[PDB]
C-alpha cells in the first residue's frame, strides 16, 4: 500500500529484493518512467509482499554490472494499463508493469561489501543474487543505508 513514513525508519515494516536487468537501458528507462516489470513468478511474490509490507524495497543490479546501481520502493501491483508495451516483446514473458518510486542511484560494487553472503540464499555471495531474490532485513536494510551514504549519480545523465 500507501507509504506512512520514509523507509529509513525504523517504525515500518520491509522487505527487500535483488531485481537483475540484462540491459542498462530497461534501469534508465525504469528511471525515466518509475515503471518495472519481473517474471511471472516474481511478479506474484512481489505482489503478496507489496500487500502485506509496509515498505517493499527493490535494489538493482544489472547484470555483470558488479554491483547495485541504486534502489527504489514498490509503488503499485501489477497493472495492466501502466506504460502498456514500454518494454517491447519481452513484455509478452514478464508480468504487468508496476510502479516504482527510485530512491537512490548510486554505484556501490559487491566487492565493497567484502565476504557478504545471504543465508536466505543458501548462503551464497551476494554476487550470485539471482532476479528476485529475497535478502533479510538486517542485510538489506544495511545495503540501503551503504547505497544512500554514496554520492547520487546522475545515471541517466
Amino acid at each position: 500500500g500507501d507509504p506512512f513514513g520514509h523507509v529509513a525508519s525504523p517504525q515500518s515494516t520491509k522487505r527487500f529484493f535483488i531485481i537483475k536487468s540484462n540491459r542498462m537501458s530497461n534501469i534508465y528507462t525504469s528511471i525515466q518512467h518509475g515503471v518495472w516489470a519481473t517474471s511471472k513468478g516474481n511478479s506474484r511474490k512481489l505482489s503478496n509482499a507489496f500487500t502485506s509490507t509496509d515498505h517493499v524495497l527493490l535494489l538493482f543490479s544489472a547484470n555483470e554490472s558488479g554491483g547495485f546501481q541504486g534502489f527504489g520502493r514498490m509503488m503499485s501491483l501489477p497493472d495492466p494499463q501502466l506504460f502498456p508495451g514500454i518494454w517491447g516483446p519481452v513484455q509478452l514473458r514478464l508480468g504487468s508493469n508496476f510502479r516504482v518510486m527510485w530512491l537512490k542511484q548510486c554505484k556501490i560494487e559487491f566487492e565493497e561489501l567484502g565476504k557478504v553472503t545471504n543465508p536466505w540464499n543458501d548462503d551464497l555471495p551476494l554476487r550470485k543474487s539471482r532476479d528476485g531474490t529475497e535478502v533479510p532485513p538486517a542485510l538489506g536494510s544495511l545495503l540501503c543505508t551503504w547505497m544512500s551514504q554514496r554520492p547520487s549519480e546522475d545515471l541517466l545523465a
